[PDB]
């Protein structure tokens, strides 16, 4: 017979698999299940017979590489999907029995148990592998003894016995934090109960519930949005999704368990949603900047990980209730309708995801309504995102500090990520596919858009730094202002630069001063390096000239502006240069493979057009300015930058500012106490970051200090003249 375990087996089952909501006359899981029927007979042909040999399946047979570890009984689990799935083909299919019941002795005997040792890396032993081994018991419990279950969850004791600590069997063992943590749920939770064990599972619970605790430092959660993981990572995006994607998974489990977790401490769940994913979110992507070394996987690109969250969000939006529940199925709902690029279905791999989905696209009581502007200041993960309702356009502005790594190179993923935090922005427009098909194994390396650099060789076995300063954070006054500065040096301390950015609702202004360099390299900024779609070319304009550009590069000097011209105005670029400056472009195909950035991928060569922008900063002291235009047609564009011949207020080595008259809102950093009077109306005192505006004879204040994290009285920072 059975009991409660089983009970909640039963129901882990039906979240992971959903096998008993299967409905062949349903599209959409017709076609997974279509999927899971395909991988099964492919393991099914090519898993080695006769005589015990050296590895169940030739491509995952050097059980010294862990990963193969993983992967190998991955493809068990898959066969368990489907040995119990009554539509499936396999559905309890002798052969997949016993190829299931068979592979699980011949692993445990010789790869796999209690007397091995970690060989190669311990997620797979500790994560990875012990996840697709408790899945596995848990779908086909009604064809493995009891005895049969412990035995195999034996090891899974062994690497993983405490639920708050991951490497125990070594000699660097870690406290399991954020996504980690989550999975060690997923580990011992279940473990637990395919092992009837109580104490397992109330300690893995309780340990769990550190998971709803907000951070002011450290990996985790901050009360701002921000999410860091490995030490010092802005990971929202990659570690978060985990997290969420994982919870949600486990939360109805947990809740019908001996020890439910407290309503009042999940609550901080919807905190995460709305303060640190919903912003990430646009237009179906997630955005990169918040993914760390996940970029580099060819089957992960934005649209794809955003599903992850999602997925996450809606399974919550289930178990919550009434207006919870109504506000996050819209937050879903609006999004992934949004998403004209990605069919959200290519991610939601179990019958119950499929079909929480459907109902709640189909179902019209459910709002669908387009999400307004907003401005989140990741100031504790040092990114800024942005987004613009009204004209349709999303803006992401990666940074770092000391207090955060530049990027993540680990291993062998992402070998080529050097700037991407080094002011690097992202624009999400009209084409929501443009960092995705082979965005990033195609884009030049050394010219992420918005970085200053030299164009020095770099080794892709270089890892992540922090930035000297502290300098580097958001002023936000509102959800349609804000304004950053970046108090830059580049990883070998040979260029300096300022580097501002003035967010004024429908554009932003980069600037950049105190250009120094000490190297024999050149020294450039790339003012944009835009994937292009053989089906959308653009039209570029240069001082609203036709501009044919080439491969080889062209120098247009007294350039007062740029113009990409789509046929879709909502896939403009406009650059106006507040100066007349020297920039060069050029569009070419750029070639490259996803190896190339992430060992473990697809060498398959891969290929994209872009149009490349930048100008040279020849000489110490140099600088830059310039407003970024976007979504509004060539007429407009024109017109636009007529109005804006005299924002530039200033942008020194002290001093930058820029000032939005329609608006009344001034943008300003200063990187000293000096007092500086702005437009003959205010007066700012402090080193740091102004958004101010000015409403009739009042000021509305947005001050910040980015190197002690906090804000100040108006008084001590402001003065009206
Ligand atoms: C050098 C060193 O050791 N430094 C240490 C540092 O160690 C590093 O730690 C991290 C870490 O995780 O913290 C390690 O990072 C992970 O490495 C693995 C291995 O390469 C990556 O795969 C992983 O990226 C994730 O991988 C998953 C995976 O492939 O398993 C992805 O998985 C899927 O997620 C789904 C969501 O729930 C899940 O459902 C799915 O499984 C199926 O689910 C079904 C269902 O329920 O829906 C179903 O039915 C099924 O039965 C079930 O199989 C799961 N599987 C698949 C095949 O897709 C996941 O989406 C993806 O993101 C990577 N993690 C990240 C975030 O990138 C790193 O390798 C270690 O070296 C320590 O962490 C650190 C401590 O602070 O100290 C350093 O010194």
């Amino acid at each position: 017979v059975k009991d409660t375990y089983t009970d909640r087996l039963d129901d882990w089952n039906g979240i992971i698999a959903g096998n008993q909501y299967y409905d062949s006359k349903n599209d959409q899981m017709a076609k997974l299940n279509q999927e899971l029927e395909g991988k099964v007979a492919d393991s099914l042909s090519s898993i080695s017979s006769q005589a015990d040999r050296i590895y169940l399946w030739e491509k995952f047979s050097n059980y010294k590489t862990s990963a193969n570890l993983t992967a190998t009984y991955r493809k068990l689990e898959e066969m368990a999907k489907q040995v119990t799935n009554p539509s499936s083909r396999y559905y309890q299919d002798e052969t997949v029995v016993r190829t299931v019941r068979d592979s699980m002795e011949w692993m445990h005997k010789h790869v796999y148990n209690s007397e091995k040792s970690i060989v190669g890396n311990w997620w797979d032993y500790e994560i990875g592998t012990p996840r697709a081994i408790n899945n596995t018991l848990s779908l086909m419990k009604e064809y493995f003894s009891d005895e049969e279950i412990k035995k195999y969850t034996d090891v899974i004791e062994k690497f993983v016995p405490d639920p708050e600590h991951f490497r125990k069997t070594t000699d660097n063992p870690f406290k399991a934090l954020g996504g980690n943590l989550v999975d060690m749920g997923r580990v011992k939770v279940i473990a637990g109960l395919l092992r009837k064990d109580d104490q397992e599972i109330s300690s893995t619970i309780r340990s769990i519930e550190q998971v709803f605790k907000l951070v002011d430092q450290g990996e985790g959660f901050y009360q701002d949005g921000s999410y860091i993981d490995h030490t010092n990572v802005a990971y929202t995006g990659a570690f978060g999704n985990v997290l969420i994607d994982g919870l949600s998974q486990l939360l109805p489990v947990i809740q019908k368990t001996k020890n439910p977790i407290d309503k009042d401490k999940m609550q901080t769940m919807y905190h995460w949603i709305d303060k640190s994913f919903a912003p990430l979110l646009v237009n179906g992507e997630l955005m990169d900047m918040s993914r760390g070394r996940s970029i580099s996987r060819a089957n992960s690109e934005g649209h794809v990980a955003a599903v992850e969250v999602l997925r996450g969000i809606h399974r919550i939006a289930d178990m919550s209730e009434g207006e919870t529940k109504q506000r996050l199925q819209s937050l879903v709902k609006t999004i992934v309708q949004s998403d004209s690029y990605y069919d959200v279905f290519k991610n939601l791999k179990t019958y119950k995801d499929i079909s929480l989905m459907q109902s709640l696209l189909s179902d019209a009581g459910v709002a669908s309504v387009p999400r307004t502007s907003y401005l989140s200041a990741f100031n504790k993960m040092d990114k800024t995102a942005m987004y613009n309702a009204e004209k349709g356009f999303g803006f992401g502005l990666s940074l770092f500090s000391s207090r955060t790594l530049n990027y993540e190179h680990m291993n062998k993923e992402n070998k080529r990520g050097w700037y991407t935090s080094d002011g690097m922005f992202y624009l999400y427009n009209g084409d929501l596919s443009h960092y995705s098909d082979g965005y990033w194994p195609t884009v030049n390396p050394y010219k992420m858009p918005g970085t200053t650099e030299t164009d020095a060789k770099r080794a892709d076995s270089d890892t992540g730094k922090v930035l000297p300063s502290a300098f580097v954070g958001t002023s936000k006054l509102d959800d349609a202002n804000a304004t950053a500065t970046m108090d830059f040096t580049n990883w070998n301390q040979t260029l300096t630069a300022h580097k501002s950015w003035f967010m004024l609702k429908d554009k932003i202004a980069f600037l950049g001063s105190n250009i120094q360099n000490t190297s024999t390299d050149t020294a450039a900024t790339t003012i944009d390096q835009r994937k292009l779609e053989s089906s959308n070319p653009y039209k570029v304009y240069v001082n609203d000239k036709e501009a044919s550009l080439t491969e080889q590069e062209k120098d247009y000097p007294e350039t007062q502006s740029v113009f990409l011209e789509s046929s879709d105005s909502k896939k403009n670029i406009g650059y106006f240069f507040f100066k007349k400056s020297s920039i060069s472009m050029s569009k070419a195909l750029q070639k490259g493979a996803w190896k190339d950035i992430n060992e473990g991928q697809s060498d398959k060569e891969v290929e994209n057009e872009f149009l490349t922008i930048s100008q040279a900063h020849k000489q110490n002291g140099d600088s830059y300015g310039y407003m970024l235009i976007p979504n509004v047609d060539r007429a407009t564009f024109n017109q636009m930058i007529k109005e804006l011949e005299s924002s530039l207020i200033e942008n020194n080595e002290t001093l930058q500012s820029v000032y939005d008259a329609k608006q009344g809102v001034w943008g300003i950093v200063k990187y000293d106490d000096s007092v500086s009077t702005i437009s003959n109306q205010f007066q700012v005192l402090k080193r740091g970051v102004y958004t101010i505006r000015k409403e009739g004879d009042e000021y509305k204040i947005a001050y910040y200090n980015p190197e002690t994290q906090e804000s100040a009285p108006d008084q001590e920072v402001f003065k009206k003249l």
